């Protein structure tokens, strides 16, 4: 059974659209969007935003099990990505676009979630990335990694000691920085601090992007 | 293994009775009733009523997992119908019968439950039907679709704002019309408003039917 | 200390406005509106509506302990009225007005809540009324009495057996009748059945009033 | 303020009816029934049965706070009896009546509930009776005393070790004898073992009585 | 994989002892005792008692999932027996022995648990038996069947209405009868009513047996 | 008994120290600090900070009942302030001091908490202040009033719609301005936005003060 | 009403036995043992042990509200002692006896519980003692004080960091020392570390005493 | 699929590193560490410590599911070890090392967890070891076996009766000896009793070891 979009690239399915993958056994498949157009196909997607629509506040269960629709905006789910990356090696790519027409992207050579954990949930779905290659966006994930996933209803204890105020965000946080792609959908610019879709290296802490997309591919 | 009644029709088992199907793996089958005598066989049945007996009030867990008996009245369960419809395409048929001796039916070209959701339970098991084909009963499911399943204990909060009073029903609702085939079992006619087994197009909002049956078939 | 508006009528306070009463000891008083203008003063008020403003859906705790503001719309609370009527004899009066300018009223000679109960909450705050005297509104409370108070989150079991659908109302209910002064605030008229501020004897089941007020007085 | 029926006997109120007593402060009185016609008046009543009506199954909260009506059948409540007996000494009288026309009675010289406990609820509302005086009914409370109150939901754990089956009763128990005056209301005679209103000394374990009444008086 | 002791009788394992069976897939097997000595082998066992040791009070989860040890006393579990009997036809046999040396047995031609239920737990694991053949013990299970399984922590509502006192037993109960093989382990005889290991047809309501064993076999 | 510091000023107790007050009956007094040296004595104090020590994060229960020490920093409690202000009229004074050596103050003519609510807790302990009188600090409480008390665990739902991020503060809020005197204890100046002890009119949103004190007096 | 044994020493009650005191209003009194024999009377007791009998494991609620019997062993309750010491000044005395006949005692000039706390429970019922005067037992409470009360079900977090293992004791703990008079009742000597009734200054960490008693008196 | 390190030794993978094993079906593998260099390879490792790092306090869920990292310190999990040992026989080896430079080891001929239980969790994951073979460390697991697993939150009730104080440990206990290899990480020597990593036979109850490792192998 096809584990990812790589096996879908075989058996002559070199097209674009929603398919089925089998990350946790031959039963209960999952629909996912494979982008076979950019460089050579593959590029399994696990995040997508282009307009307001689906809200991204959510909680621990919703991030562990996934939400959204496959043809629109969605988040695959930490459990599924962990089960995928436990078996095979992979590689991460992130591309994003602001309001005008502007474009940029970034590439990382290695990507995994809780590499050698006996129980992935008990560790907390930590991040790992290595081998940054620029594309005009900058390195904003290498400072992280080694940090567990977090939410607004889980943690809210060590943040109040080291920093002030509550996080109210879902990403791999290292310090008091509150910039991530899982924030609220604001317009072109905002006056508040980092609470929208922010990529600090490209635009800054006062510009919320238009489209986000994170993909992985075997290497 | 057989997935539904269409595979039961093969291996020379063309008859009318309770069989076994395997929607969620080779283990733990489910007994169901296939009505192989109307048009061409197949016609997997996920709802049945002919007298009072089984009560249909229930809650979210019961409608998610299923209740009743295979030979009498029952409800297959939203989870199993979702698992069936995800893999293969289908087509919906409804046939109904008044108290005196009359019968009617309706047909829909496409039937699916939460088509492209990463998690079906988070979406709410929405309905989708298109391609109506008249048979003397009218169109009473096209106005809906795009709406989620609600019960008397899950939601009961957005209804008291637009409308008054509580719903106390189990169907895909769109507005304050509270007539559905999963209501109470009253006599031929009643003075209260739509709170029995009502099909709005055929009889109206003041007549509770005698027998109901919903069947799906591969197209 | 003044227990009710009768003691406030003494010590030369024969005016109209918000005062203080001491129903449960010399500590923790309660503000209440005394209407000393209609016939001879007194007339302690325990209900008031004149526009939408305060919602009346509420629950068991909110009806047991009271809610609202004294200068506007409010509900005193079953505990306070029980403590008042346990000590002294009283008498009930209800007056109401529709949209135009129309007026009417009704009078009852006796009023009490759980007269001889060892534990008032365990009985359920039953109603008692005797000696109806007409004023142009009719008798719509004598059919009740002997019936416990009810709500939408308490009961919802014996209603489904005897009647269909859920109550979603707060009053002393005897049968499947769903007309009371603690319903939703609709306009002059509505198409739905009794779910607004309905007094069946005066207007009917399709007219929601404008103003309601229930008072008590010693006799 | 009057504390019990003994103070009601003064101020010229020698009669038979429901009065008010103040066991827990000058506020929040409790209505009770004083039987001032048997020997010398007084005789505060904390239990009454003459027909089926009120059910006596109940739980720990109900027996702690009290249930029933003052004119009919009721249970005063362990808390109020404890508060009464703590301040003043008393004396217990029980009178009972079979179905046909017969009557009997018993007398105890001293009655108290949890005499010298810092917290009565933690002790379990133990019983203490001494100085039996025969009247034709026998001694059925001297074997007990020193034992705490138990119910069908509080304890139900030490009984399944010494004896078999569950208790489902509300009295001060000593061993596997499960006969008490707070049982079910059966007819004159029954085939099952002691599970009705049984007084072991007078009739036996196979006869459920018709009327019960427990009264206390100052000594 | 071997589903029961019948497949174990194949592949040349015609011996007596603890084996493994696969009732719910090729993973997570179950150890069970097969009695290949009486008539022709097979005879999968799902109950065993010969001395006090393991207690049988337990609850709903413990009866649904099973308890005990395979070489001693144990109860297989309603889920496992349901999964077994859903697939293949079977036949029930019960044999028992009192204190002296005495023996007896009974046979039933048909045995199943929730035959045509869409969700077995929702029905309640009902019993079915047909075709009694005597062996000196009598028919004491045909009066039952059609009745759901029950326990001391589940039900305790309809028993108090129809009968008095609490059940405190685990079997398929039809009326106020409290005799079953899942009771307390008493000696040869007892003075209390049916609360030990009682088979009413053979000995009576005052004799608790020594050994019990219930087996099933394909037919 | 003394109700506040105004009655403490009488009976010849004009001094500065911790005394006892009786807001909720003759029993269970509360120790408080009266500052009888500024203008005319009285000046009951319900808030105090001069260094870090006590933490002010807390929750709804702590702000309802009160925390801290009488001689150091503390919070009197919304319940006691409500009980005090309900009986008598009062008048609010606030005095504040920057880090270097500067001081300022403000005065309000009328101060009350939930003026005419039947139940204060259901209203939310709203604020009401009128009649500002400048002293060099500015008006920072007139924009509020009519708003209820909120915390980081009670509400946190209407804020994420109008504004972004969570509040994590304890004051009467009106809009997304999150500056109040019950924040964190930072140094003289900080780079983050208003999350310390900020008084907007005097210094701004980037300076956390050194000492705070709120006092009320009878008018 | 008599607040303590000092008022009982008035009105000519200079005897020894169980009396009543009124620490929280004129209602709900408390029985207590006053020792008017040692030096000059008074000596209100709040702890007593002379044999095994009553267990002292208990929890937070049992220590807050009190337990035991007044004529035997008991613990008054932190709430009652706090209410007593809030109003009047007092003085503490402790005396104890080992197995043989040996005796000793200690005296402290000042004793209080949460002196200036706005909410006593929120602080945690801290200890204060000053002015030690020897009597042959030594000073073992001055090292403590300023430390909150603790139990086995409350805390169990900071103990695991600073020390190892769980406390399982009820006293005012300062460091890893586990010697107190609220431990288990062992014989004359034991081999384990401090887990019995230990007073380190007199006997040591391996000797459990015979009798304990703590009293207070006004000064 | 490989079930343990013994099948990893085949297919030419004789090395030392982290591999994958399939104890609960073909899906969801678990990463583990095989130490293929001591005697003959194999030697699956289900415990590892060499410095402080990971904390071993934990609870019942963590010990049931497993925690830690494959390359560092970890605990495999009672469920997976039970699943492994149920299918095949094994043999236990323990090797330990003091702080200075010394090492030792012990061997047991048979190792299993809950051998013949219908439900392993209900039994408590009991231990069974036989056939000790000395290597210079002594026998410290033969006294146990037949005992269930206990933690600081599961049981903590039968211990306070036989012994004093709470356990706060995770091992198979028999009596009040509280020395096990899953304790706290202290230095070379400590003054407190057995609460670190203690092996009683080799060093004693006052020395916490440096490195631990438990391995099993097929026999
Ligand atoms: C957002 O995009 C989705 C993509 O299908 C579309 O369905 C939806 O209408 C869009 N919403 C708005 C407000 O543009
Ligand atoms: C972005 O591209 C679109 C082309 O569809 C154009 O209409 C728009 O003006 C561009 N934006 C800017 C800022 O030029
Ligand atoms: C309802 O139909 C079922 C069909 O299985 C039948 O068993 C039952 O007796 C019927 N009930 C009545 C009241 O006719
Ligand atoms: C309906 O058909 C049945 C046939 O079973 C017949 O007995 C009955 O009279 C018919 N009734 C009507 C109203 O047509
Ligand atoms: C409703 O009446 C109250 C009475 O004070 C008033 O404050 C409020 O503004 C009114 N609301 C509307 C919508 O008229
Ligand atoms: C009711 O009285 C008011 C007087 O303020 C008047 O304006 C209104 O027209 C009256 N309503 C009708 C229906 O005449
Ligand atoms: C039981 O006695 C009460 C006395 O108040 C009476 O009201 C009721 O009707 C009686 N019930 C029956 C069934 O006789
Ligand atoms: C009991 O006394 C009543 C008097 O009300 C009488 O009618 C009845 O016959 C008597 N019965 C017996 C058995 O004495
Ligand atoms: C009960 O039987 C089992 C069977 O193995 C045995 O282990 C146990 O010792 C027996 N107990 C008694 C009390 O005879
Ligand atoms: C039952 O059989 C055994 C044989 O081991 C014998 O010892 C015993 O006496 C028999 N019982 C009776 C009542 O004879
Ligand atoms: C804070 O002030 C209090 C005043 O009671 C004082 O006891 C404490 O030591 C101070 N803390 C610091 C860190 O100065
Ligand atoms: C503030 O006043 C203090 C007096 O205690 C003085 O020591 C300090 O130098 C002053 N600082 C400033 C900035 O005025
Ligand atoms: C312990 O002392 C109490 C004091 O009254 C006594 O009642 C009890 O019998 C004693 N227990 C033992 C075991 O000596
Ligand atoms: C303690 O005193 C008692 C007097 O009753 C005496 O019997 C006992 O021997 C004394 N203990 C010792 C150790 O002498
Ligand atoms: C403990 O050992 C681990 C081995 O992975 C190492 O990463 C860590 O730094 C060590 N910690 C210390 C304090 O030496
Ligand atoms: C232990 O061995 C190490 C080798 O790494 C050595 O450096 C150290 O001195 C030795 N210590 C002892 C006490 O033998
Ligand atoms: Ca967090
Ligand atoms: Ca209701
Ligand atoms: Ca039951
Ligand atoms: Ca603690």
């Amino acid at each position: 059974q096809p584990l990812d979009c790589d096996d879908i690239y075989a058996q002559g399915y070199q097209s674009d659209g929603v398919y089925l993958i089998y990350p946790s056994g031959p039963s209960v498949p999952v629909p996912v969007f494979c982008d076979m157009t950019t460089e050579g196909g593959k590029w399994t997607v696990f995040q997508k935003r282009f307009n307001g629509s689906v809200s991204f506040f959510r909680g621990w269960n919703d991030y562990k099990l996934g939400f959204g629709r496959a043809d629109g905006e969605y988040w695959l789910g930490l459990q599924n990505m962990h089960l995928l990356t436990l078996k095979q090696k992979y590689e991460l790519r992130v591309d994003l676009e602001d309001f005008e027409n502007n474009t940029a992207y970034a590439k990382y050579a290695d990507f995994s979630i809780s590499p050698n954990a006996v129980s992935a949930e008990e560790d907390g779905y930590t991040l790992f990335v290595a081998g940054f290659e620029d594309g005009g966006a900058g390195d904003s994930l290498s400072y992280h990694s080694g940090q567990k996933f977090s939410t607004f209803d889980r943690d809210q204890d060590l943040f109040v000691q080291n920093c002030a105020a509550l996080s109210s965000g879902a990403f791999w946080f290292r310090s008091c920085h509150f910039a991530n792609l899982n924030g609220f959908y604001l317009g072109g610019s905002h006056l508040s601090y980092a609470n929208g879709i922010n990529w600090a290296q490209w635009k800054g802490f006062y510009y919320s992007l238009k489209r986000t997309e994170m993909k992985i591919r075997r290497a």
